[PDB]
Parts: C-alpha cells; structure tokens; sequence
C-alpha cells in the first residue's frame, strides 16, 4: 500500500532526488518511446472518430494513460530530475477525487456535477477573454458582455495589458496589483450585469508564484472560483506552480489543475498525444490535487484546440475519463479566426459539440484569434458556445460523429488564411456593451449552417 | 392528529408528570418483555444473514420497532418517569426527517445524501480517534494522520486526555477550555493537512451539559460541523442532554444523535437488540430532532460492535431504516484488536462491508482497542475502512452476505486474544505523521485475505 | 514574582486543595474581623461624605482593602476551601487591566474610557430593566422603552419570565431557550428603535452554568455585549461561575464581573463593607478577568442601593478604585419605590450624583420596585437617570457632597412606605411604547425638586 | 509639489532607470561620507546620554536624518541603482503618517497611539520568541507561555524550524504551508490563553517574496495583524520586499517596516548610525507605506541591541522622530544571554527603560540568546520587559539617564561571556507551561538590582 497519499509536499521531496535527466532526454526520448510503446502494446486506434463508442478501445486508452503515468513519472524543469509514482499512489487519487463542487454565491451560483458521454444535461459554460490581452480601459466592459448573456455561468477571465498603466511585470509590484485587482473588476462588471455572485476563474495576468498567490482578496478571488494551475508539456512541471498548489490546498479553494498536449509534439500523433492526455488528466488529482481538470489540446502548427486532431484527442481522452473515472474536467477554446467571423463560430461550435457529446462538465471559452490578439475576444462566441452545447446534449453520438466530420470540413482547410476577425471595440458599442448589428448577421449566418448540418437549437 | 411537532420542550414537559417507574422496572422489566413480546409476535428470524433480503422480514421489523417506541415510551433517569408519545406525534418525525445535508466549508465540504441497500454510491468516511484518548502532546499529529489520508471525507473527534497539563474534569473551567480547544486543534490540524475546511463531530471532551454546549465558538465548531448528543440503554435520556439539544436546535447545528443498541444487554438477543436498534433510529428524529442519528450495536462481552451478532443488529436496522424511511445515519467502529495489528484492520473491515451494503450514509471510525487505550488509534484503520467501503459499494447482497460469513470466521474465535497492538507513536513516524513500513505490511497482508474472500478494490 | 498571571484555572486548582473551612467560620468570623481589623488598623472615617476628597484617607482605604483580599482570600462555596493569592498575583493583574472596550457596533458602538473624580465627561449610560421579571408578551415593547432614549448607550436585560408559555426552569431546555432567545428579542427591539448595534449587557434569565454559556448565538450575544458573571458575600464564589468565566474567554467576549456588597452584612458596617468593595473590585479583574466591574452596595434592610450608607460606599470605593488603579466599573440601581412615582426618580438620582462624581464609567439601571416586581420597570427611570448624570458631570466635589446630603433626606425616612408605582403597562401606552401624561407630570415634579437642590440640566 | 505620493510602485519605477551604481560605492563610499559629512555640518554630540534633553541638538538629529535620505536615495540591490526622492515627496509621506491603530480583536485587541518622550502611558509590549527558531513540537506552548503572560499585549512570531517534519526551504511547498501555519498555531496558543483575539506580528517563518504574501488566510494572518517587511543596510532595499508591500497595501494591512541600523557598520559610529536610523524610520512610511517602524540598532561585534551603544541610537532616534514627527514605532530586543540568566533580564531591562523613555509606542522581545538558539526564549523575558516598561513610564528623563548608565556598566564587560542560558525546556514546565522555580528565583535577583538601581514597580 501507499505510504500516503500524495500531494505538492511529497512532489517536492521526491523532485530534489530523483533520477537525474537532462530535458532533451525527456522530451526527445522517455515521452516519445511511451507513447510509441503504448499505442501499440495496446493497438489504440480511433478510426477517425471524434467520440468513441467501442469501450474495449476505451478501456485500453484509460490503461495506456495510466501505464504512462506509472512508467514515466513527471520531469521536475528546476531540479532536472523525475518524480515516480507507485500503482498504489495512483490509484488512491484516482479513487478520491471531488464528486461536485459549486462556483460563484448567492443567486448566482452554480453545481458543478458529473456528465457522461452523450448526458442529456447542459455542461457549465464559462465565458470570458479565456487569458486573452485586454486594454485596461475596458477591461470590465468586455468581461460584462459575457455577464450579461444567460448562456454564460462564470467567467474566465481575461489578462490586463495594464493596470494603472503599467505592465504587470512578472514579480514587480504591478504584478501583485493585477493580480488583485482582476478579479475585483471583473466581480464588478458581473455586479453591473446583475449577477453579482458569478464565479471565476484564474488568476490570469499573474504568472510567478507570488503573483498568483497574492490573488486571493476581499472583493477578489475567494474559495468559490477556480484557481489555476498549470501543468508543463509534456507530463511536465516546475516547482512555481507546486508552490501554488500548496496555497490553493492552505485556503479551501477549489483548484483548476490545466494541461495543453501538443498534438505532434514531444508525444507524437493523435493516439500518442491523448495517452499524454488521459495521463495529465489523472495527474491533476495526483499531483495538483485539483477539484476539476481542465484541458486543451493544442495543434503545433495551427495552435488551435478545434482541429480534426485536437478534437479526436479531446473527445477520446474525456469519453474515457468520464467512463472509467470521476474526475471532473472541462476544456478551453482557442480558435483561428477572430470575433466577428463566420469562421470563428463555426470552430468554436465545432468543439462545443465536442466537448459536450464527450462529457466535459465545463466549457470555457472563446479565445478567439488564438487568444493573442489584444480585445479580440467577445460573449458572442461564448454565447453560440452554450446554446451549440444545448443544442448537442442528448445527441446520439453515432449522429454527433457525422455532424463534426461536416462541420470540421466547413473550414480545416482555410486555418492559413484565418480571418482576422475585429476587436470589441469594433463589433460591440463599448457604452451599452452589445453587438452590433454586423455581429448579429455574422451570429445568424454560422447558426443557419450549423442547422443545415443537423443541429437542432 | 398530534398537538405540535415534538421536541426537546415537550420531553422536558412530560418527563415531570410522566409515570413513575423504577430504573429497575424499566430494564428488567418493561424494555426486556415488549422486545420478546414483538420478536414472537412478528415472528421476527433473521436466519444467519447480516444484510436482509427478505422485505416482508423487514416491513415487520420496521412495524416491531415503531410498535417498541410507541408503547414503551423513554425513560428519564433525572425523573425517573416516562415518556409516551402517540402514532401521530411519531409519524410526523418520521414524515418529515432531514433529507441532505452539507459537512464542512470551501472546497472540502461533502454532502450527505441517502443510500440505499446496496448503493452503488461510497458512504461518507468520518475517519478520527472516534472519542479515544489521545495524548495532548500529540493531539494534533494524531488527528492529521486522518485528515492526510484522501480516504477520508470527515474528521470525528478524540479525547484530549489533558489541556495545559491537566485533565478536563467535567463542570471544572477545563470542561470548557477542552471544548473549544479539542475542534480548533483538530481543524488546524486539517489546515496543515491541505483541507481546512473538513467537517468535524464532537465535542467529545466535554461529557457535561455545560461542557458541551461551550464547543461552538469561533475556529472551533460551528454549524457545518456535527454536534453529539447521546441517548442511553435502552430508550432512555437524560436530563442533561435535552438541554444540549435545545442549544444545538437553537444555533442551527447539525444534529447527531447516538444510541448503541446493547446485544444481549436490558433488551435480549439479536432480535430483540434490533427491534430496539430501530426504535431510537426513530427516537433520534423525534426526541433529539436529529439531521442524522449514528448507530454503534455493542456486545455485552465483547464489548465490540464487529461481532457477528452486532453485524446482524446493524445490517437489519440499517437495511429497514433505509427501506421504510428517509433517514439519515451511521455506524461506529469498535474493534477489538489494536492498531498495527491484522486483526484490528479485519474487524473494522467486516463492518465497512455491513455498513455499505446494509445502506449506512457515515462510517465513522476506528476506535481500535476498543477506543479505551491512550493513543492507539490512526489513520490507517480509516484508510481500510474507506477502501473497503468502495469496494463493497455495490456488491450483491447474496454475495456480501457470503463475504461476511467468511471473514468473520477468521477472527471471532479471537476476541478474547486480541493483539493489542500499538499507540500512534509506536507505528508511526510522529514528525511527519507517516505509518511505519511495518504497518504497511500489516495491512497489505490484510488486504490480500480481503481479496481472497472476493473483494476487489 | 508570581508563577503565573492568575486565572480561573489557577482558582478551580486552588480551590480543591486550600485550606478547609466551613462557611460560617468564614461568614461570622473571618470576614467579620478582617474587616475591623483594618478598619482600625488603617483609621478609616469617611466622616459622612458621600465621595471623599481626603486622598491620604483614600489611599489607607485601598491598602486596606487590598490587604483584606490578599489575607482572606476566597472562599469557595462548592469545596469550601479557601483560595489564596500572593501579593504579586494581585499586582500583575491591578497592573494589567483593561484600559477601554467599545460596547455595540456600527453607528450605535459606544466607546467606554476611564473617568476620574468629579470627571466632566459623562459616564456611559446603560439602561433597562435591570434583571427584572418582565412578561413574556411585552418583552421586546419593555426594552424598547430604553432604545427609544437618546440618554440610553446600551441596555442591561430584564429576565423573561416565561419563554413559549412556559418558565425557564434552571438546567431545563427552556433555560436554554431563554437565554438565546433574550438577547434575540432585546437587539430585535433597538432595531425597531432605530438601533440596531446596541449592546447589552447578559445572559439574564439563565442562572445556571450550562443556560449561561449557551447565551453567545447568532443574532443574540456576541463579543461586543458585556458578559456577566457574579460574585458572591463577600469574597466568595461558586465552581460554576468559575467555568462561565472560562467560556466568556474562550470566546473574547468583554466581561462584566459584579459583586454587590451588604451594608450591615457579614462585613459590618460602611467603611468595613467598603473594604470588602474595594477587595471584590480587585478581585474581579484577577479571578474572573474581568473587562469592568459592575458594583452594587445593598442596604441589608431596605434592599436598595441608594440608602445614605451604600451610596457612601459606592462613592468611596469607586473614587478610591479610580484614583489608584485604571480598573473600570460601573454601579446597578435598585430604588425603593417603583415607576411612575417621585421617590424612585429621586432614588435613581441620587445614586446617578453619587456614581457620576465618584467616577464610575457605567451607570446600569433602573431596577424599580427593588427589581422583583414583574413589569415594574421603564425606560423614564433611565432617562432621569442619565439626565442626571449629564448634569452631574464636572460638578465641584464639594458641592456635590452638599446636595446628595440635601437629596437623600428628601426620601431616606419613607424606606418603609415606599410608593409600589406602576407596571410598564399602566404608565406607558404599550402600542407606540411611549410614556402617559401622568408620568411626564411626576417626571417634570422629581426635576424641579432637583433643580432647587442646585442640579443644572 | 509633487507629482504623486510616493508608493511601492514608483519605487519600482526607478529602480530600473535610477543611477547605476555598485554595492560596495554605495556601502563603502556614498553612505559613509554622508553620515561623516552631516554629523560635522549639524555638528552632532550626543554626549553619552541615552535619552536626549536638548531639543536642538535633536532638531539637528532630525534635519541630517532627513537630509540623509533625501541627498543619497535608496539603493535597489536587484537593479543596482539608486532611487531619489524629492524633497516634497519626503514632507507629504511624513505629513501624512498613520496616526493610531487597533491590533487583535475582539476583547483581545488593543490601541496604539502615539508616545512622547517620557510618556506616563505604557508603551504596548509585545511578545514572542521574536523571530527565533523553535521546535515543531513545542511550538504552541513556546508562544503560550506569552499568551498567558498579563504583561503582554500582542505576540511577535517565532520561527517553525520545522513543519510536518521538514524544513520551511525557501520557494518549497513548504515555506507556504509554515506562513500559513505559524500564525494559525499562534493564535490557537492565544485562544488556549483564553485571549483568541490577541493580534500578532509576521509573518516570520517565510523569507521569499511568495511565503510571506501567502500567510494571509482564515485562521492565519489578517488585517488587525502587524505585517513585517524588512529594509536592509542602510537605506538599501530588494524587489521581493516591493512586491510584499503591494500585497499589504492590496489587503489592507496594517504594515510594520524594520530596519536594523548597525552601529559600527556602514554608517560609522554613534551619531552616524543614528543619522541612519532617522532616514530608515522616515523611509518607512516614504518607501514600505508603513503604519509604523519597527527599529533594531544592533552592534557590529556583539550583535546585541542593549549595548551602551545601540541604547543610545534608539533613544536618540525614538526621541527626535517623536518630537517632530507622527510617525509610530517600536524597538526589537535581542540580548546577548539566554533564557534563565540574571544578564538577559537585565539586558533587557535596559532597553526596555530606554525604549519606554524615549517614547516608543511599542516594544517587541524579546530574541533571547541572540534570537539564533532553537527554543531559547520564553514569555518570562517579556514579562520583565514590561514590568520593566511601567516602572519607567512617567519618570524625569534625567533621572532614566542615570538608572541607564548604572545598570548598562552592569553587564556591559562581560558581553564575550555571556551565559548560554536554557531552552523553554529547561527553565519551563512545558505540559502547564509554568516557569521553574529556578527562573523564578533568577527573575526575582534581577528585580532586586534594579530596584537598587532606583527603579520602582
């Protein structure tokens, strides 16, 4: 049996004197022959599908991540060396993770409860910048176009350019101020939009410890928003964010533990790149100790989350985790196209579907123009995100599977000519915070496709 | 119909005009005939099995036991006179019982909802001392060897044996100081564990009125916590705790009440001890206005509740409580070997799998070596209690019933042997509270025989 | 030096080893000739003044009084033993006493600070029934009678002599429920006042420890009232206020200790009884830690605290106890006539000149008719009460001295024929709670009477 | 005028565009000749008095102090440059400086007003092991044993040497959990006192920029709490402080700024490191935003605070920043014998008279043993320190020059020889945590002498 059960201390401990091992070593030969191994001890093979079906494939998928967990360990960048696990550690993890949780307070709040693949229930949609650059001068103006839609239950929020007009240099005194300071406004537009209680989560625009530990505050970040944590690539982290995850454990927060594998990147192709990610899923409640897990997969050219591939991934590696465990999870939104395009929809509603069919129980999006485009980030595409989600709940899957092999051909072919999309500024009026009429008409034209594909709303 | 809801108010009412009786009358002769009277009438046989299947076997037992309640009546020691209650004023407690409830604050709080005979769903683990006395030098340690381990959900309270030196003599300034000292270390010792906000029950210091109700206090007990209240042998009270009741009412406490059914005590055999058993399962609503009454069968000999006998007592009163009514309970652990020892991790195993299958909501322990031994008890007994939860949940009952045949074969010709095993310091590593790798043995070795008789973890 | 600073686990020690003795030997002996010794010892004649302006004679009346505690010591009631201190005991706690509290909270927070002889600003007024019986359906009316006047700072609790229809029996669960309900229903009544924050002064209606303790709930007591606890005649206490004491600092709540010492009593007469004050005014702030001291002089035959001789004491003992210690005090109004009467606002006033002049930084009344007579108790005494003080501030000693002489005479030869008065009912319209014309008329005479003495308002 | 008031984010702002300079110009060069060049311009002679009378030579004092800080800057050993400020910008952050507080809560807390030189108000004393290592084990008893002490007002934080068995490593998950835990441990020390609400100073286990922003927390560290920030020497600063500052501010905290001038260091000599200390403590409320500053001036060799030495340059500094600023502060006390030992109660006797004297609002010790011995110190120093402190209140600074001069001539040959002393182990009771006769017998020679020396208590 397990000596006890593991957390950030014993990470540490084991990280300071495990096996020495230079990065190239890991990321260009122990991630890669797993992954390589795995997939054909076990013949995983998708057979093009976005939603599996065959559980015995399933079955072989979860052993794989889990193998790879085991086998591997977890590469530790500042000490350079690799922390292992036991099969028993594992598995007293993975038999006792959060059941549910609730985000936000008072009327505002919302239960956070277990889907399974196809669930006729609505996963939780989290709308916001998704990490995305945000001028100061409307920083709350932004946040609350995504308040005010009824589609949206809590926000993710989005990263300050400024504060005070200053850059939040990292572990500079603006730094702690952003960090702070967030929330408070983004809690402040939610207020303004009538919804006072909404739920976060980050803290974004800080990026070292200390920044994001100084997050939580009065009128800030409070136990009842998602902290985040960021997992490294590839089965990956640095001792920053184990530092983190003993604040977040030391405050009662609910913990947001992410992971973005790289599809063709150190784990190879599609069924290499999800044993990494049903591997990092199970090595958020290990490790992180988190209360959801939040993925991403990512595709190493076109950096998009809504590719055939990164789809596959998603869709295979929540199918599995929702059939075999109960860990909670959810995945983030980073489409080519920017806001106002008929582009942009269409590929955030293609995950959605996704997401939805695969049993995440949260959807948190859009960060469009691939989420590195100051202001090009509005609730418009976290509103087509929530009702593709309704409209897809309940969906056979053998039906969900033919509509994504059509929409994902509606626009895999244009990721290099992407449109560019337009700022908040340019497709909401700033006063009021609503879309203009363009937006409106851009919203109708990628609905009446969807439709035509057979999606019901 | 009944005049008003009953209560604490109205007990205290009727416990001063209520017939006169000796304490003798009631325990050698009225508890002890209606018990032997109904067993016959009903022709109540549980016919060897721990967990019932037989539902007309229980709707008769459910009727004996309400029958027992209703033409008895409570004893108050203080006064020396009962207490009757009429059909009406029974029905209405039982009509009208909490349905859920919440232990704890921020992201380690649970919810308590009902489960069935054979719920698929694990019950809550309350892993503590289970009121044992525990050294004050290493209260808190002790304490933490439970909240570290994932298995558990909740912490039940142990017994300072002293608070600054000396000893908490009850109605003594002491009394009070240990009662609000007991829960604010034990939370600090959760918060050092990563989990401050788990859910205690207690206070078990304090044994007075006065001593009880000073336990909620700032950083100490509060609301979210469960609060104690015993009821005595056999459907009797004191005075003393009608008053606690009355202030747990009054700060909107969740409310535990306690009875342990004595096998082969005042009210006879198996049978009999059970049809009492269900009797203050429903006393618990009604007298103690109780969120969640916790059982706890004992043998008079033996003094353990994981004899064969006291097994049956809890499988049949549990299965019949959850059948027939909605409320809420749990059982407590009292075995007869100590800490570190195969034995202890069996005996607490055998109830785990009664109390999962039979439908108990809490498993609250261990109180190994009999819960008498200055600390012998950790966290590792919880640990199998958890473990062994989640593998029975579940299970058919036929085959549970097999199971508990069998291994409580392998150690009820030893109770009178039982190794006595050893304190907290002795198979622990105090300074970073983990077990010895003599203790892991242990309990690998018990858990390989688990697996023999069919379990699968 | 001391081993430790004294508190009530030293004292519950001490008093289950100290030297055994009956209590008559304590009563009619001990206390007795301590007193005259050092009455002798010291010269003491306070030469009928009311407040004293010979600090030489003040300054032997401290010694004496201090002398008498650190020779007697306590007696313990419930082991009937002795407790004794050391000299530097009772010097680390006269040296570290509270220097000042704020009562109440947000806009109706009151500040308390010391005040010297003759001070101009004026004592804290704390106002209402003063412990008296009130029946149950006028409780929250009765109260307000005190929040409605803007001369009232905080209210001191009447008892409830009843709580749903039935009486708080001491240790019965009504007790209980008196003891939350009351504060309950008083804060309920300053809101209906436009009060809200007002603090009181309790738990009232619950005598035992276990009804006392319980007194602290939400919406009811709380840190920011003063908690009471009191001592017994003379220098002597019970075990069970040894354990409240414990409670009221386990919870940080500010802590009234009263004493209310017997002119003609086990101590004698008036310097000998102001040797036992000035002892139980020391005593207070080193067995009971208290935050002030409620003082409290009664005529052994009248029952009144206004007689010449206890005002004498009153005044002594607070000058004295404010001249050489910071200790902070204040004095409880028991009069002789009840409401709606000349004499008991002349009572009352008397006592007000006194308290104001000699120092006290609380006046605490009025508790009309003795304060046994159900309903016999309104905010008019307080409001002539804190009028009084208003005009007694700042006034010359000497002066004051002529006319409390002047005052007292008015009334000091009607002790026996003292005027019953009126329940709150018959001189008050209990529907918008405000005073009839018949007491406005009494009310205007009992200030003309004092005007002419020289009183200035 | 000025553009803005000054803050930590201009600090920021300037360090990285300020005149580039190295350390040792900055330390062996730019400091020395300022304080050498303004000590002849203001012509700067003490006299050998501790506390000074000749207000222009104290108006003197202050003019070089702030000339001090204005001419040289503040160095920024990160960016090694250094930060000027205005003469404005000086005159607005000393115009405008906190002018009281409340520390602690509830009927625990206290006020800190401001001190003149020779005050008849006490100083506030707090205590602790004052940043000293102490045991894991005994952590809780250790800071009892202040909690429990009358003298006592406010704790100041020891150091974990351990937490759950292992060091509190810098940037390590651990540091965390020690910033968290250290004062939620301390503040249940404090509740077991029976004073849950005593406030106190950190956090102390932390070094990192990320542990000490993490110690805020339910339980833990909170706004009635002094947080600590440290200057480094002379007028010199890092980033990881900036950052800190921000976070106070962010929450706010009540923020205490140290700086531990070094007679014989940088600066020079007597007059030089008070030069010094006057710019620190003007610096404090310019650069860290501070509520008050916390000063140390310690000698080179013996790295005592209660040399003959540092005496003078607190009382110098102490005297002329209370004469013509608002600005609070405090001294820290660091003797050079340890627990148990007639020298470390005498040692800290006198900076207690000199601390008292001069008019620091708070006095905070004490750091037996060189504050550097694992559990060398106990509540029994500070008990000295503030029975001390009362004896001095009020007396004619004339007469405290002499007293001072006496009992330094006492101790100060026999620095070299010191006695180690005892731990709380060895001079305490640790189950009652009760001092030894033996301390008592020790505490009681060193009252006597001082007594001799003409103090009275």
């Amino acid at each position: 049996t397990f000596r006890k059960s593991f957390d950030c201390y014993d990470f540490y401990d084991r990280a300071k004197v495990g096996e020495k091992c230079t990065q190239d070593d890991w990321d260009l030969m122990k991630i890669p022959m797993k992954a390589m191994e795995l997939k054909q001890k076990y013949g995983l093979d998708f057979k093009g599908e976005f939603i599996p079906t065959d559980k015995d494939m399933m079955e072989k998928l979860f052993k794989a991540g889990f193998e790879m967990l085991l086998e591997c360990g977890i590469y530790c960048t500042d000490t350079h060396r690799i922390v292992k696990y036991t099969e028993d550690e594992i598995w007293d993890a993975i038999n006792n993770v959060q059941k549910e949780f609730v985000l936000g307070t008072g009327r505002d709040a919302v239960n956070v409860r277990k889907r399974s693949v196809g669930d006729k229930a609505k996963p939780i949609v989290q709308g916001g910048p998704t990490g995305s650059p945000i001028s100061e001068d409307v920083f709350m103006p932004v946040h609350m176009s995504y308040a005010l839609e009824k589609e949206v239950d809590t926000i993710v929020n989005g990263v300050m350019t400024s504060v005070r007009g200053k850059s939040p240099i990292p572990k500079s005194p603006y730094e702690v101020l952003a960090a702070k300071t967030e929330t408070r406004l983004i809690k402040n537009a939610c207020a303004m939009a009538g919804r006072p209680g909404m739920g976060v989560k980050g803290p974004e625009t800080s990026l070292s410890a200390q920044g994001n530990i100084s997050a939580d505050c009065t009128g800030g970040m409070t136990c009842t928003d998602s902290h985040e944590v960021s997992q490294l690539n590839e089965l990956k982290i640095d001792l920053d964010a184990i530092s983190v995850i003993a604040h977040y454990k030391g405050n009662s927060d609910i913990i947001m533990d992410e992971q973005m594998p790289i599809f063709g990147g150190y784990a190879g192709g599609i069924e290499e790149t999800t044993i990494v990610d049903v591997a990092t899923h199970i090595n958020a409640v290990l490790m992180s100790s988190a209360s959801w897990h939040l993925d991403g997969p990512v595709h190493i050219r076109w950096g998009s989350t809504n590719t055939r591939e990164t789809l596959m991934i998603a869709g295979w590696a929540c199918a599995t985790i929702s059939e075999f465990t109960d860990i909670l999870s959810g995945n983030q939104y980073y489409p080519c196209a920017g806001p106002c395009t008929e582009m942009c929809l269409l590929e955030a509603s293609a995950q959605s579907i996704t997401d939805t069919a695969s049993g995440r129980e949260i959807l948190s999006g859009v960060a469009s123009a691939k989420g590195v485009v100051t202001d090009k980030t509005t609730g418009m595409e976290a509103r087509m995100m929530g009702e593709v989600a309704r409209a897809t709940a309940g969906v056979e899957i053998s039906e969900v599977n033919v509509i994504l092999d059509k929409l994902v051909s509606l626009y895999e072919k244009n990721y290099a000519s992407a449109p560019a999309g337009k700022t908040f500024q340019e497709c909401y009026d700033v006063k009021t915070v609503t879309p203009t009429e363009e937006y409106m008409q851009v919203y109708d034209g990628a609905r009446k496709k969807l439709e035509d594909l057979g999606l019901v709303f």
